[PDB]
């Protein structure tokens, strides 16, 4: 029952310890729950252990990244493998080239890629791919998206709750101290809107280096980019010379060859992260030859450096492999029939209840809504305060029950999982749900 | 045996091939690439790197000195073994970055808080973003031909245009294709080692500047340090005007048991930290005065400035690099310092009995071989010639076929699995690659 917010936990120890060496104790905002979080001891299979001793399913998966769940045996043999070789060298290895060869030989957009340290990374590399292969200064994205903490890509990541005088989404900061000059630079554009999109797009046709896409975002509720609006996003980025960029760091994992395979339309450049480190840091960004050509440092020195002291160490690489290998199609099949069986369970439950609510989701992916407004108008993903209090009663009566969750209630499936952690989840759900309503 | 990946049919023009296909030019990372194609690492053990030819060399660049124990640690290695036994990620806190953060903050006096990211460049991105969130201002200033990462705002003039303009001052310059000219106009480059220059450029640009970032010994401008009364004049200037002063020890930390600043006898406000802090594992860190990192305090509100990070202080990173620096005692560093002296003394005697005009610079276990005489605290100098950039190649080819891998540059730093042998193996072999460089037995 959540004995971590209890006085004298380990938690608590631990965070008194944290506040003097980090500011407010914490390194990752993410992570981050008040008074203080629990805080992590072990974990194995689809288990999270706490420092308290206490045990919960994991549907976070640090933030879907550890598609294997903890400690998997398969990962840490290949890993040990590799570290009686060495984990860094400032030369290139074959590692990267088999990585490599397998994310290029999956998604179709990618021909060539390279590899990054984080998500973050990925997105700013292919942010400033498209800036040296078109020679144009701005990007746009979508209002409400995240994508990282680099400077472009983070404006507007929580929306302001109306348009400007023209109607249209407002270039807001995410930090504080933004220069104009960064907010000014930014176009923000109305996700699944493709009116206002491609009136923007056009407004601004010559100046926009990329447009910036998540394909399923999670911050707008996880509803899909719908094939009109994105066949017509692909169709108006061509025509104007734009790059389109697909941010699949999260979404790469809704199948075999991503999202962008599901939804049929081939991005310029993709960025990804998460599972494709087996659980190391990692991101890659790839694409075209044509775009990525701007790295290339065989005839000269590259139109786009990219350096970087940790790219495609071998670690990483090895995990990373070892965990795509993993995810043959079967698996993809069995993840995404176990997300199904969440997924419906879930929403029978709010039915026999008296909840309206409706749950999003794909593959091993999912979102539990506690509201009923359609999430093709992503302004309806944003809730009230009495909204973001019901959701927070069930999120800590789902801690308290057994189950790790994001504070939203998105959550996201590992491989260790099978039906009987699935109805675990669905029967937690329903007694957390009425648990918060008393 | 004298370079045979660069024969027809080796190994690495096999990988390089393979590479070619999936990645751009075989490339991931620009540092490594070398024409036609790069060597390719197989293993390594202690100090020696072994490629895929078979041909070992002793290591001098450590993956650009983050890995200060050298190849397979096994102290290190023995720690990570045990942590991937408990998981290797968590979207929860854990204590291993409370016992990483209480070292650094033990060892660094100005470091009261930190915050870990996965590499350099994310730690002098997000020190630019707490500056920027705790000032409120847009701009930030560094300095000419000095190398500080991937983010568009600090890599401006990585590469000199060479010339002032006409104000006599550096040029803001591309180092990237397509740089927005808002980025350019947003960054306000500084002269290395000119007090003067410095000082009035911060002057003209006071109420702009959120910060200034410099690295303490920078390799870009041939690792000669910033000079104590520089350095104590702009924290003084920066310190008068509400400008936060960001260090760059992403390399130089290894300096000294508190880092570099601690050497230089300078407090900055804030420090971004990288490559040795995680064990060979990905990593970075920015850490500074409680004041400063408050930025990033979720607690009693939202942050001003927020960070996230998937892989931020995972525990991999996090168990290898306290490993690592426990293992960097008071005594390490005495060793280490002594064998780079060592290095340096017979490297200048080499020079001095060959005739070949030439300095070497460096500190702690960091060096770095020059062909010139020039004088470096005029930073213009560390430019090289046609001519010296073809004679520097030489060296740096010979040096390689003959069990010595060193970079480009002829920079380099000791690992901990070294003593004597390895510096004398070092100094024999730099005076045999002298003597081919020049055609003389
Ligand atoms: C869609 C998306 N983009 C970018 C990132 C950033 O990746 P990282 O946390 O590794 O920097 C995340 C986490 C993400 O979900
Ligand atoms: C002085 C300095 N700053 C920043 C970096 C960037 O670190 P990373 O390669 O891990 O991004 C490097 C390599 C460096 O030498």
């Amino acid at each position: 029952g959540n004995v971590y917010r209890e006085p004298g936990s380990a938690a608590a120890d631990l965070f008194e310890r944290a506040r003097r060496v980090l500011p407010g104790g914490n390194t990752r905002t993410t992570v981050y729950s008040a008074p203080y979080p629990p805080y992590a001891a072990r974990g194995r299979g689809a288990v999270i252990v706490d420092a308290d001793g206490e045990e919960r399913l994991d549907f976070v998966n640090n933030y879907t990244a550890l598609i294997h769940g903890h400690a998997d045996p398969d990962i840490n043999e290949a890993v040990i493998r590799q570290l009686a070789d060495g984990v860094a060298f400032a030369m290139p290895t074959e590692h990267e080239i088999a990585l490599a060869e397998l994310l290029t030989e999956r998604v179709p957009s990618l021909q060539q890629v390279r590899f990054t340290n984080s998500g973050t990374e990925a997105v700013m590399m292919a942010i400033k791919a498209a800036r040296a292969y078109t020679g144009r200064p701005r990007i746009a994205k979508f209002d409400g998206c995240y994508h990282g903490s680099y400077d472009f890509a983070e404006v507007s990541t929580q929306s302001s709750g109306k348009p400007g005088e023209d109607g249209f989404p407002v270039a807001t900061p995410y930090t504080g101290g933004t220069p104009q000059a960064v907010l000014d630079s930014v176009v923000v554009l109305p996700f699944n809107d493709i009116d206002g999109t491609e009136r923007l797009i056009e407004q601004h046709r010559d100046e926009l280096a990329a447009v910036l896409i998540d394909p399923n975002p999670r911050s707008l509720g996880l509803y899909p980019a719908e094939p009109a609006f994105l066949q017509r996003l692909r169709e108006i980025t061509r025509a104007y010379g734009i790059v389109l960029i697909f941010d699949e760091v999260i979404s790469l994992r809704s199948d075999y060859g991503g999202m962008q395979s599901v939804l049929g339309v081939t991005p310029d450049l993709t960025a990804m992260g998460k599972i494709i480190g087996g659980g190391f840091p990692v991101g890659a960004v790839g694409g075209s030859a044509e775009v990525m050509s701007v790295f290339d440092p065989t005839g000269g020195p590259p139109r786009a450096p990219h350096g970087g002291t940790f790219n495609a160490n071998p670690v990483t690489m090895v995990a990373g492999l070892t965990a795509m290998r993993k995810l043959t199609p079967a698996e993809f099949d069995r993840l995404a029939t176990l997300g199904q069986q969440l997924r419906a369970g879930v929403e029978e439950v709010l039915r026999e209840a008296g909840v309206p609510g409706q749950v999003t989701g794909y593959g091993s992916l999912f979102h539990i809504h506690l509201h009923q407004r359609p999430l093709a108008d992503y302004r309806n993903s944003v809730l009230s305060a009495q909204e973001r209090a019901f959701v927070g009663r069930v999120h800590e009566a789902l801690m308290g029950r057994g189950i790790f969750i994001t504070p939203a209630l998105f959550g996201c499936l590992s491989t260790p999982m099978g039906v009987p952690e699935v109805e675990a989840f669905v029967d937690a759900f329903a007694a957390a749900l009425q648990d918060a309503r008393g």
